[PDB]
RNA sequence: GGUGGCAAUGGCUAACCUUUUAUCUGGGCAGCCGAAGCGAAAGCAACAUGUGCGCAGCCUUUUGGCGAGGCACGACGUAUACAAGUGCGUGGAGUCACCGGGGUACGACCCGAAGCCGGGUGAUCUAGGCGUGGGCAGGUUGAAGCGUGGCGAAAGCUACGUGGAGGACCGUAAACGGUAUUGAUCUGCAAAUCAUUCGUGUGACCUGCGUCUCGUAGUGAAAUGCUAAUCUAACCCGGCAUCCGCUGGUUCCUUCCGAAACAUGUCGCAGCAUGACCUGACUUGAGAUCGUCGGUGGAGUAGAGCACUGAUUGGCGAUUCCGGGGAUCCCUCGCUCGCUUGUCAAACUCCAAACCCCCCGUCAUCCUAGAAAGUCGGAGUCCGGACUGCUGGGGUAAGCUUGUAGUCCGUAAGGGAGACAACCCAGCCCGUGGUUAAGGUCCCCAAGUGUCGACUAAGUGUUAAUACUAAAGGGCGU
RNA sequence: UGGGGCCCCGAAAAUUGACGGGGCUCAAGUCGACCACCGAUACCACGGAGUACCGCAAGGUAAUCUCGUAGGAAGGCGUUGUGUUCGGGUCGAAGCAGGGCUGUGAAGUCCUGUGGACCGUUCACAAACGAAAAUCCUGGUAAUAGUAGCAGCAAAGCAGGGUGAGACUCCCUGCCGCCGAAGGGGCCAGGUUUCCUCGGCAAUGUUCGUCAGCCGAGGGUUAGUCGGUCCUAAGACGUACCGUAAUUCGAGUACGCCGAAAGGGAAACAGGUUAAUAUUCCUGUACCAUUUAGCGUUUAGUCUGACGUCUCAGGGCAAGCCGAGCGGCGUCGUCGCGCCGUCUAAGCAGCGAACCCCGUGGAGAGCCGUAAUGGCGAGAAGCGGGCGAAUCUGUAAUGGCACAAGUCGGCUUCACCCCGGGACCCGUGAAAAGGACAGCUAAAUGUCCGUACCGAGAACUGACACAGGUGCCCCUAGCUGAAAAGGCUAAGGCGUGUCGGAGUAAUUCAGUUAAGGGAAUUCGGCAAAUUAGCUCCGUAACUUCGGGAUAAGGAGUGCCUGCUGUGUAGACAGCAGGUCGCAGUGACCAGGGGGCUCUAACUGUCUAAUACCAACAUAGGAGAUUGCAAACCCGUAAGGGCUAGUACAAUCUCUGAAUCCUGCUCAGUGCAGGUACCUGAAACCCCGGUUCAACGGGAAGAAGGGCCUGUAAACAGCGGGGGUAGACCCUCUUAAGGUAGCGUAGUACCUUGUCGCUUAAUUGGCGACUUGCAUGAAUGGAUCAAUGAGAGCCCUACUGUCCCUAACUGGAGUCCGGUGAAGCUUACAUUCUAGUGCACAGUCUAGAGACCUCUAGGGGGAAGUGAAGACCCCGUGGAGCUUUACUGCAGCCUGUCGUUGGGUUGUGGUUCUGGAUGUACAGUGUAGGUAGGAGGCAUCGAAGCGGGUGCGCCAGCAUUCGUGGAGCCGUCCUUGGGACACUACCCUUCCGGGACUACGACCCUAACUCUGAGAAGAGGACCCCGAUAGGUGGGCAGUUUGCCUGGGGCGGGACGCCCUUGAAAAGAUAUCAAGGGCGCGCAAUGGUUGACUCAAGCGGGUCGGAAACUCGCUGAAGAGUGCAAGAGCAUAAGUCAGCCUGACGUUAUUCAGCAUAGCAGUGGAUGACGAGACGAAAGUCGGCUCUAGCGAACUUUUGAGCCUCCUUGGUGGGGGCCAAAAAUGACAGAAAAGUUACCCCGGGGAUAAUUGAGUCGUUGCCGGCAAGAGUACAUAUCGACCCG
């Protein structure tokens, strides 16, 4: 047995591969509400959060508990916010995609009804409502997709704030490697190519080539999808 | 196999009971072998002596007769399914022990690895992640930003001051690392240290304590590195006294006999089986041939020769061709056919030995104190080598390689060769006397400064064989 | 002139030397003869032992008996014990040491010395039964040897006086020394009594020892305030729930509980006391909690605990320094200086700098500030008040001091405390207990554990009193100086980094210096030297504009006298004059510099113990998957990682900063999509079969495959030649045929390629060309500033690297005292030369030398020692790794069955009605299936017609809605495809097809799934799950990968069969020996009878040409006989004709394969039984004249007939006997690919690199004959061919 992979040592859980867990804020989910009921709150504090290098807000509600909030651009500390179904569209507030209108951007948007939000939430990115038909709601999703969503999603309105995280370059080892050390990922990483044959299915030989073509079948057993996984083209553009 | 009990009306009991302490006496007929074989099976089912040769033994005129066992026939049972031939079987000897040998399975005469698998132990070292603390002498450079001021018509250009950035610079024997001396030491201070010279030294930094990740698994800025002096799969115990055709060892005396290093088969070539060769016992009972001479037969090797098959040298006469040279093919004329000259042959032979092989007769040797033949027990051996012949085959040759006949070393003393595995004499129980073999006789060294007739003038030579000893050519040297 | 004997020339090898040596000349040599003697265990004689065979024994015969390894056989000796017979011993058993006698021997017995209690023997039987060897095991003990070590990083001791049996080593004083930012002080972990006193010195201490961390006896650790205890971090553990065949096993959830002697934290200080304990005991002065009692009260929700890296201002203070007075000590040749001291805790009371808050204030063509950033009508400056620090002042103030002084000022201040500002982050830098806000007074309570000493060059760990490591973890005075560097000294600790004396060789470790030359040394400037601080001047090519840069290259520096400037000060900067030395960073400390190339962008990482690199990483570039109940992965499951995450994300790959760029190919393999068509398992369905099944076919058809399309920043590829100033038309184009670039390269074999610069001279360095064995574009191309303990070459300075060595210093060595090992060893041994020998001898053979012992010295030899070779081969030995090797297993994709329900309809029969619907040659009738080949119905209901009523031929049986008011049977059969009549329609059919069923699609909710505490929401009979069938599948596992071989490999097959030679005149006989062939073909190319003679020549005939057919002659074979080679054949074994199929079924021996002499199957020669062909008959025929053309067991199939399946009989289906076919060519018969330089083990000189030995093809050097050239002349000179 040619020792495991990474992502099999990853599967495992060890701690070399595991989150370190007691760094972050706190978890970041829509509030719970009732069926018919609309809680409001004013926001207290604007917070950095450390797993995921974005603002997060602070808001305490009318019945007492204050939660985290994912922050859309322009929140502000003393703004109100009116979540539930009777909210007006304004920039902060959360309100059903149903009743969104066409053309206006959202983020934070839930999977099935009463998820908290699942999509649209990395720093900057944000979704278009399209079309409403009588029994979904097509919402352009920051990928480049058409996804047919329930009307009676939940999602705020606006995008998330932190918008150009990625236009100033690394420029050394250092900062990249500060920034690993709250995720779960390794830093560096080995190429395949210079492992030896029991490390990897590309190592070995007297020179550094891949030997075997790097397209792997989707088929392939755990421990050999490795390489361009099922891919459906190569190269560039000509 | 040696020795015993019983014996076709066969032999022996097993577990167990009687045990009165393991003994022992008497029971115990279940069962096993023998008594009928043949055939896949269904099935079928034989001589309780018909003939001859004849050993031992007995009788006898010492020649013959009877003649158990032995051998050779004849007859019969069944299978081959049609027949005919043949296979196996048939005229009653087995069974149970004791003392031995051998085969097979088990640790299997004793020791000798790397490995494979099961369950457990380990992150005090080291590798990485996380929690919480500590550390980094002293200097250098001078980013953005800010103030004042010059050149300008706007845009703009520019000097000085302040400021203190950077995986920036120099640098401690603080700390961490480990380049070169290929220095010291190399049974050391040390199972990796020391001296000088070196690299980083505000960061992808060094580090204390705590905690987590581990064996087909972990960790790894990736070398197959590290995981307690162990890592191309750790360690402890168990399977395990693993297994090997491969290496080492295997303990007292004498006596009789005494090999093979070869053929065939083999995933066979460092192994094994069957045969040849050695040894022990028994049955049978009269011939055998290691040798000589004569004869009936087999030769196709040496030598020799051209009569066949292939080659081969000139002269002569013609092929009026099949052919090359320069319009009557003007005419030259090689290949070819005959007579004569000069050479050949391992796959040529009109011829043809000496050795050698089968058989008959004779002599000679062995033999009833057991020829030839047969049956059973135990093996070793299938790495060989050398000398004299075969102009042996191959090769430039070889103390080369591969054959063959004889004899040797292996396993062979003693005598002689300077020493000499296998060259000459000799095949060897112990003691004494005697004469010889090989070889030698100036001294070393026992016995000849021996005899007869010549040669050599070079210290040539003073060297049976021999893996140890020089050639062609020349000399008015003798 | 020829033929002979001996000798001479031809004739050269390496340590000195081989007739065996001395020597030998009418011989001590050679040739031909001869005589005498010596000389074995041979041969003769005598005596003796054993053996073989015979004999009843006595004994007899042996010229024809006496070697021996592997090995076979026979008889005996010994050790311990059992059964039995007979004994010995305190008047001395066993055992041990040495002797006498017996036996061929194993061995027995006796004697003497020791010893002090047991031991034998006859006949038999047993075994934990006999040792010289195993790099054997355990114990004891040699040589080496009184040897190495007791030096290298810290060279330390001397005098006087004691103690004591004994003094270099133990104690006191004086001098002389070591560390002094560690060798000092404080303490973690660890140790565990090492701590103190007394008494000892056998061992321990690298020597001695009266000493001791050693040995013996005794003694020593005191807490409300110092720690633990308490809180929680990463993260553990327990109970329950669930999983697992099961647990002591497994993730998650709930509830608990633990986890820090360096994180948070209620409270104590000074002095004294002991031999060893002290914020712990004692004196004094304090402080904090919990409970009880009394006297009152919340604000109860906030604050604090509670937080990163860098940088800076302000304040304070321990340490430090200076001046004056006072008290001691030192020096005193002269002077009057130098050092020590001049002290004082917590607690309590008082004060408060910055920031911040409040009341006034009214500032702009601008004012107020900071080291700096800055502030301002959203209210500056200024003026008031409030909350608010370290520290400071008083008291505590009487304790300690030689009760000796004990008084004052000043400067500075880190590395410590307080307070505030700024910058940076794709880093955001803990939590909880506790405390504050309502407490005051009084008494009582404050349990438990640790406390000695070390904390390291002697108390820990590495086996040690170990130059390593843990701990440099935290602290440290004066001068020089930027400094905690280096040097010199305090306090403190030591003369123990535990051997001394003596002073004299070589050699050795580490240093100092060196004339003249200056890399000439060497693979290579390795090693060593040069330079070096600070101030000023000056500073190149190139460049990513940041740098290069301390570039390069120059000048100054001491001491004394007097000053100036900045500043609150500490201090810093500058000047003028004088002056000394060879030298002024005077010692310590402290860069040599420059140029041209290759390579990697850089800082970083790496084989702990031979590799610090160009390798790994990196920022940058590109590609791929996935919309989250996702992609990727772990688990048997329960459940999880990524994930407190969400496409500016995670995961998976290639390339490797910047700059200029990144061409052509989709044939191969891979990947993705399409699946028109072909193939494609099980279940269900249909037919046949089976008294039921097994079983055989058909239909249908999932995934996958074929086929098609896309994809190269997917794995990969980018070719020949010959025409043409090496072009370009053609090619070979099995997809295309190298674009920019670079190019003798880190890639170029030829090769030291050619030319230029660099040297007197260059297999070098750089530049240019370049036909590139075998360059080339994210298998990235080219170039590149800064960086580099990377790799080459050149210049300058410098030097003992060198010419060529010399002197000196310290440590060893040499010599003396003490202590005190280990490793090679069969034995002997004073050697040298040659030979011989398993061909590399101190021991053998022949010579030559050598009196013995000891010391020093370097290493010639002992194929010196360390070690079951790492190189090569072998083993039906291993391990890891790879793949389109052989066989499997997980994972994943898909069909079917279960979980699994209710409807919408399209499917098909299943199943059910209205008519026998049934009807062509029609019909009066509709074949009322078929059919007793026909006899009952009918105004008591039967007809012709309608759109037409079952239906069909708009006919007509039924009586239906009628319509006329007869269709009757048919023996008028519409004389029939079927000819027809009611109680029969039992059945072409009709087919609301309702009905259970299986399919394709759609809908619903109540199962079920996810989310939520729950209401509820979202999906939904799908998915997950159990079982089964098919695919893909080096993800993983178990194995195989042969042998021969002038080593293995490569080549080949001498790996099965047949012929000739080798092969030596019977038979046998090897090599990768020579010549070769076969793995077939034929219904005639076979059998038999009859008739004939073939090849080649000569003579004749018409173009029938020297190429045809025919006639005559010669013709033993020169032809033919299917195929190699050899053999055979003439009234034939050849050619042709006639008739035929013996190219037959069954069966026994013998021969060779496989001499002699075992071994399949299988073939070839004789026969036997039964049938034939040809021929008058004899006879011939078991294929093709003879010798090649082929394969076991097991398994399936086929042929004839039988036997058989478990109590009996039958059916279907199996099993058996005999023969034929299907193949194992590695051919006496495995279902079978590679790599290892990361390798491991057991053996081999049974087998290779090369040291040796043998040979000499080849290589180096000569000779013989002389052909010829040399103007004539072979030989002044050169020398052919051939030969040695
Ligand atoms: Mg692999
Ligand atoms: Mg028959
Ligand atoms: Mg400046
Ligand atoms: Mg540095
Ligand atoms: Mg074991
Ligand atoms: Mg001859
Ligand atoms: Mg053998
Ligand atoms: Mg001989
Ligand atoms: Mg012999
Ligand atoms: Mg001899
Ligand atoms: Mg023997
Ligand atoms: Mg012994
Ligand atoms: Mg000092
Ligand atoms: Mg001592
Ligand atoms: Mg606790
Ligand atoms: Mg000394
Ligand atoms: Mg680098
Ligand atoms: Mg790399
Ligand atoms: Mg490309
Ligand atoms: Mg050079
Ligand atoms: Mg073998
Ligand atoms: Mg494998
Ligand atoms: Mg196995
Ligand atoms: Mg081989
Ligand atoms: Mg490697
Ligand atoms: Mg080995």
């Amino acid at each position: 047995m040619g020792k495991r992979l990474i992502s099999q040592n990853r599967g495992r859980g060890t701690p070399t591969y595991r989150a370190p867990s007691h760094k972050y804020k706190a978890d970041l989910r829509h509030p719970r509400v009732d069926e018919n009921s609309s809680l409001r709150g004013e926001v207290v504090g604007i917070e950095h959060d450390p797993a995921r290098s974005a603002p997060i807000a602070k808001v305490a509600f009318e019945n007492g508990e204050e939660l985290f909030l994912l922050a859309s651009e322009g929140i502000a500390v003393g703004n109100i916010i009116e979540c539930g179904d009777d909210a007006e569209v304004k920039p902060g507030n959360i309100v059903p995609i149903g009743n969104v209108p066409e053309g206006f951007f959202i983020c934070n948007v839930e999977s099935k009804p009463n998820d908290g939000g699942k999509f649209v939430r990395s720093s900057g990115v944000y979704a278009t409502v399209v079309t409403h038909e009588a029994t979904r709601t097509a919402v352009s999703m920051p990928s480049g997709n058409i996804k047919w969503l329930n009307p009676k999603c939940r999602a705020v309105v606006g995008i998330v704030a932190g918008s150009g995280r990625v236009d100033r370059p690394w420029l050394k080892a250092g900062k990249k490697y500060h920034k690993m050390k709250t995720r779960a990922a390794k830093y560096p990483r080995v190429s395949a190519v210079a492992m030896n044959p029991r490390d990897h299915p590309f190592g070995g030989g007297a020179w550094k080539h891949p030997g075997k073509p790097t397209t792997v079948s989707r088929n392939a057993p755990p421990g050999r999808k490795v390489g361009l996984i099922a891919a459906r083209r190569t190269g560039m553009k000509r």
